[PDB]
């Protein structure tokens, strides 16, 4: 890499993972387009496996940008829209709170009020069932943003619905084979354990539990070298050989709602650029991004505008990464860590990495 490159990242990142106590990372920076890795420390510190550009992460909320984007090639290729009611696709969800609320609720956390976390006592399909048709919303659709896996998780289950395939099928042959993202899973293959870093979590080695809805939430692991190429496909869509995909990842980073300095896409969340770091930095911390936040609507959504700092924060029990990048300037980072530490020391190091380099 060049000199410049790596002063950068190492000045950043060696001071990160000492404060943190990170036990292991990997970081790629696109640079003009181009990938650039750098690995650090421990995959499974028991093991003595270092962290290597084949070595798999829990990507956890990073997840739903993978699930947005699937759904935004759902809506492409005409199965689904966004103006659809939740009931044209759970048919049995009669109860009368779920009048008005769509698919764009849905992927956008703005149903009413849907619960961060699917309840731990759902267990069957049957409980999900119940537990949406008895969920009472706080407010009126399309008024407040709660960050909520109960709320996306859905949209990613019913958006494969018309398809017809499972929502593992769906991913699989609809965004990760036409991206060449050959090491990036739902559900790691026996053949790719060797690669599963162990996620840290009190010094324990954990990783992700089973839970409802978590494929479509939380479910993806992927290697530094993965990320960098979805990076890429996502700072260039127009370069997809795949229409409907193309058009799904523009559909991904437009802008549906305003809260504060940010803008709710599908997965992806967005900020005009330049940014202010103290709105991505501070804006990260969960005492904002988990709060409920009232919304102004974008009648109609603005398209996915190149001159915007486009992010996504996401945490497992063992691990926490980070994915941001700007498409004017053909710039892009993803940090992906064997420990949850906290979002607001993943945008700091994000933000001074790619400010050194624009
Ligand atoms: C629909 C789904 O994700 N599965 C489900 C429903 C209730 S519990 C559970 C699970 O996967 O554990
Ligand atoms: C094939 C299939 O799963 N279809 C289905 C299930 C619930 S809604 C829906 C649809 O095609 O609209
Ligand atoms: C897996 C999960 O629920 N993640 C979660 C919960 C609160 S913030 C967050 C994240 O992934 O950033």
């Amino acid at each position: 890499a060049p000199q410049q490159i790596n002063d950068i990242v190492h000045r950043t990142i060696t001071p990160l993972i000492e404060q943190q106590k990170i036990p292991g990372m990997a970081v790629a920076v696109i640079y003009q387009g181009k990938p650039y890795y750098f690995t650090w420390g421990y995959a499974d510190i028991a093991k003595k496996q270092p962290v290597t550009q084949q070595t798999l992460f829990e990507l956890g909320s990073v997840s739903k940008t993978f699930t947005g984007v699937l759904g935004g090639d759902a809506i492409a290729r005409g199965e689904i829209k966004l103006s659809d009611p939740t009931t044209k696709y759970w048919p049995e969800l009669t109860a009368k709170q779920w009048n008005g609320i769509t698919l764009l609720h849905l992927a956008t956390y703005t149903a009413g009020g849907l619960p961060l976390q699917v309840p731990d006592e759902v267990k069957s399909s049957s409980d999900l069932l119940r537990f949406y048709q008895n969920w009472q919303p706080a407010w009126a659709p399309g008024t407040q943003r709660l960050y909520a896996n109960s709320s996306i998780g859905l949209f990613g289950a019913l958006a494969v619905k018309p398809s017809g395939l499972s929502f593992e099928q769906a991913m699989q042959t609809r965004v990760f084979q036409p991206l060449k993202l050959n090491h990036t899973w739902i559900n790691v293959p026996p053949a790719e354990e060797k690669n599963y870093a162990w996620g840290y979590r009190e010094g324990k080695a954990v990783h992700v539990s089973p839970g409802a809805l978590d494929a479509e939430a939380y479910g993806v692991k992927s290697t530094i070298e993965d990320m960098a190429r979805w990076v890429q496909s996502n700072l260039k869509p127009l370069d997809i050989n795949e229409k409907t995909l193309q058009q799904g990842i523009q559909l991904a980073q437009s802008r549906y709602w305003q809260t504060g300095d940010m803008y709710q896409g599908l997965g992806w969340e967005m900020l005009d650029w330049p940014v202010n770091p103290d709105s991505i930095i501070n804006g990260s911390d969960n005492k904002i991004a988990l709060a409920a936040r009232p919304v102004k609507a974008i009648t109609p959504p603005t398209p996915a505008v190149r001159a915007s700092w486009v992010h996504k924060t996401g945490a497992t029990g063992g691990f926490g990464s980070y994915v941001a990048f700007i498409p004017e300037k053909e710039l892009g980072i993803v940090m992906l860590a064997n420990k949850n530490y906290p979002n607001p020391a993943r945008v700091d190091a994000a933000w001074q990495i790619l400010n050194a380099l624009q």
